[PDB]
């Protein structure tokens, strides 16, 4: 979201250059891992290490600006809280992830909400399978 | 499966004590992590380290005796290839995983097989959500 600066200020928070760089990286990268972010941020702040990237992501997530989702091997990837609202389908071979509108699981989630009293988004974890493509 | 010994021999393979210990641990533990396995195996072979546990699991999985599935945070847990054929539902708070017959997703998987040409088991990765319990 591009209103992040006013929202944080209205809450007493400001992002230092390096924190903004990490936020930009998560924005720019799409499905970025902490290490991908490290690489991207170094193009501006070469002196940054991964522990700083780990903490900034923890902070940004807690602040509501960033969110994570798991992909292959259950590895978490970061994206802005407002983007990537859907289901990822991980292929059992092709290095490609297919994104699918979560409505495409409207009944399923409902079936779960009843038979188990379990409410799910279908977003946090990916779904592994085989793809004809 | 309790026929593992004859099947491996009929393929030219035998498990040393420590390899059998790890196989027993995966059997005994239910949703065990490499570290849980390490702990369990040490009760018989105290001198074993985790790297040995990592390789034995890799081997056993490749051999077909063991299989893994992801739970909370996308962490892989090991079980015997023949067991745990179902869907895990990870609660957004309670330290409990609910197992659900995968038929309880018969339509959903089908819906995916068509609209995306994606064939999925629903087993490999867990489903995160909220549980009334
Ligand atoms: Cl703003
Ligand atoms: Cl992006
Ligand atoms: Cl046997
Ligand atoms: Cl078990
Ligand atoms: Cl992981
Ligand atoms: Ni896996
Ligand atoms: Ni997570
Ligand atoms: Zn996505
Ligand atoms: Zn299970």
């Amino acid at each position: 979201s591009t209103d992040w600066k006013s929202d944080l200020r209205q809450r007493g928070y400001r992002l230092t250059p390096q924190r903004q760089l990490v936020l930009e990286a998560v924005d720019t990268l799409e499905h970025a891992t902490p290490d991908d972010i490290l690489g991207e941020v170094r193009k501006t702040a070469s002196g940054i290490n991964i522990s700083t990237v780990y903490r900034t992501l923890e902070l940004l997530e807690e602040l509501g600006l960033v969110s994570h989702a798991h992909l292959g091997h259950g590895a978490p990837t970061y994206h802005l809280a407002d983007r990537h609202h859907h289901i990822h389908l991980v292929c059992r071979d092709c290095t490609n992830v297919i994104e699918a509108d979560l409505s495409v699981a409207a009944d399923f989630t409902a079936k779960l909400r009843e038979q188990f009293g379990f409410d799910t988004d279908m977003k946090h974890f990916a779904i592994f399978g085989r793809c004809e493509s």
